[PDB]
C-alpha cells in the first residue's frame, strides 16, 4: 500500500490517477487529503509521498516531518494558473483583479499568517502588486473581508455566499464546476503555482514507481484535464 | 516615545524619517529591527507600530501580538521589486532568473517553512512559475542551495561567498550597495512587494501623527532614494 498525503485541490487528479495505476499495477495507492491538522498523525505513522500545492507550503509541509522526509527532495511536476471564483452569474461583473481593487467587493483570499501551511500565502500581493500602483494594492486589500488559514475555509465561507469573490486555483473550479464562476486573471499580474511530491526516506520500489507514473503519458492527461500544465 | 518594531530592510528608510521627524517635532521615535526573535518580547511591551517588509509577513507578525493589534488595520504605504543580488562584480555573469535556472549556479532565498515569518515567502516560486515552464521552475529549484528562515540568514550566508545569487528586495541593495552587485529580473517575471505599518490599538496621537508623517513629502523622497515607490 503505497500512501499519499497532502491538501485539497491536487487529490482529484491523483485519485483518477492512483485509480488506474490501481486497476493496471494491482498496486493499491491512497490518497489521504484535506488540512494538515487532519491527516498529520496518521501520515507521520505511515506516509510514503507528500504532495502539495504550492511550493512554500510543500515546504513548511515537509519539515514539520522531521527526518521522516528531506525538503531538498521536492520534485515540482506541474503548474496552473491563479483565478478569481465570483457567485453563480458574476453578478456584480468583475472582470479581473484591477475590477476588485476599484468595485465594492467582499474577497476570501488564504492566508497563512505563518499559523497554517497553505498554497494561498503571497499571491494576492504578488499579483496586484505587479500593477505597481499602491493605491490599486490598497483598494484591493480593503476589499478582503477574510483572510483564511487553508482553501478548504476559504470554500466554506465561499458557499455561504460570505464572499463575492474567492481567489484560488484553476483546479478547484475544474474539480468543483458546480461551485462558482471562473472570471480569469489579467495575463500580466496571474501567478502560476506548482503540484510537487516527495517521497519518503527509504521509499519502497512501488512508492518510487508510483512517483515515475505521475510523469508518465496517461498521468500528463489527467492533470492536464484540471488544468495542470507543464508548459 | 514612539516605539517600531520590523524587520531590517525598511529600517534604513524608517531610520531616517524617524531623525527628520524627531528634528521637527521633538517626538522621540525609535526604530527596534531584526529578526522578529531579537525583539518580540520587549515588543511585547511597549510597541506602538509594527511595520512590515511584505503583506503576508506583516500579516503573519501582526497575528503573533494577539488583541494588542487589530490585522485589518496593516497599511500597505510603498512597494518595491524583487533583484538578484550577486557578488561584488557579478561574476557569473547573471542576466536574470531565467539565466540562474540555466547555469551552475547556488541561489539562497528566504522561505519561512511556517516557522518563521520573512518577506521572502512565496517569491522566488510566482517570479520562476511565470515562465509557465515546468523544467525551467524544476531548474531553478535545484540550483537553491539553501532555503533560510529570514533576508538577515540569507544576507551572511551570502556575505561568506556560500551563494553565488539571493533573491532579495532593491532596498537590501541600495542600503548596502558595496555588499553585492544587483541584477534587474525581467519585467515579466518580478514581483513587487510592500511595506506597511499598523498602530497599535489604542494608539497615542502622537505614535498617529508619524504614521501620518510616512506619507508625507519628506517620507516620500526618503521611501524613494532606498527603492520604495508608489508608482
Amino acid at each position: 500500500d503505497v500512501n499519499l498525503y497532502g491538501p485539497g485541490g491536487p487529490h482529484t487528479a491523483l485519485k483518477d490517477i492512483a485509480n488506474k495505476y490501481s486497476e493496471k499495477t494491482g498496486v493499491k495507492v491512497n490518497v489521504n487529503f484535506g488540512p494538515q491538522a487532519t491527516w498529520f498523525e496518521k501520515a507521520k505513522k505511515d506516509a510514503d509521498i507528500l504532495f502539495g500545492a504550492s511550493d512554500q507550503s510543500a515546504l513548511a509541509i515537509a519539515s514539520d516531518f522531521g527526518k521522516d522526509f528531506n525538503v531538498s527532495k521536492i520534485k515540482p511536476l506541474y503548474f496552473r494558473e491563479a483565478i478569481i471564483l465570483t457567485q453563480k452569474g458574476n453578478p456584480l461583473k468583475i472582470k479581473g483583479l484591477k475590477d476588485l481593487a476599484n468595485k465594492k467587493v467582499r474577497i476570501v483570499v488564504p492566508e497563512g499568517a505563518g499559523k497554517s501551511n497553505t498554497s494561498g500565502t503571497g499571491v494576492w500581493e504578488d499579483m496586484i502588486g505587479r500593477t505597481q500602483d499602491i493605491k490599486t494594492i490598497q483598494n484591493f486589500r480593503n476589499n478582503i473581508v477574510a483572510f483564511v488559514p487553508n482553501s478548504g475555509s476559504a470554500r466554506k465561507l465561499f458557499a455561504q455566499d460570505q464572499a463575492d469573490a474567492w481567489i484560488t486555483w484553476i483546479d478547484w473550479s475544474k474539480s468543483n464546476p458546480d461551485i462558482g464562476t471562473a472570471v480569469a486573471i489579467e495575463k500580466d499580474l496571474v501567478v502560476y503555482r506548482t503540484f510537487n511530491v516527495i517521497a519518503k526516506e527509504g521509499a519502497s520500489k512501488e512508492t518510487q514507481d508510483f512517483i515515475a507514473y505521475l510523469s508518465s503519458k496517461e498521468a500528463k492527461e489527467i492533470f492536464k484535464k484540471y488544468g495542470w500544465r507543464e508548459h
